[PDB]
């Protein structure tokens, strides 16, 4: 159940995007990062699972 | 001209994306920002 995170750098206007909407109430940019990518994962790379 | 930010991403996504760009050859940085931007004209259309 266990994993741990990687640090990894993306466009400072997309990031800026995700920081303000997570500075409203509820949200994480890390939690939108991760959910980004099993998208992203989801689309292109559907062979994963 | 445009700058980065750094962001925390799971270990095992990670691996997974830079196992495919691998093979291709490309750069994990590239599939970072389009999986994020794909995310955000999705479900936050206009802040682009």
């Amino acid at each position: 159940d266990i994993m741990g995170d990687k640090t990894v750098r993306v466009r400072a206007d997309l990031h800026h995007i995700i920081k303000i909407e997570t500075a409203k109430n509820g949200g994480n940019v890390k939690e939108v990062m991760d959910q980004a990518l099993e998208e992203y994962i989801r689309k292109y790379l559907p062979d994963k699972l």
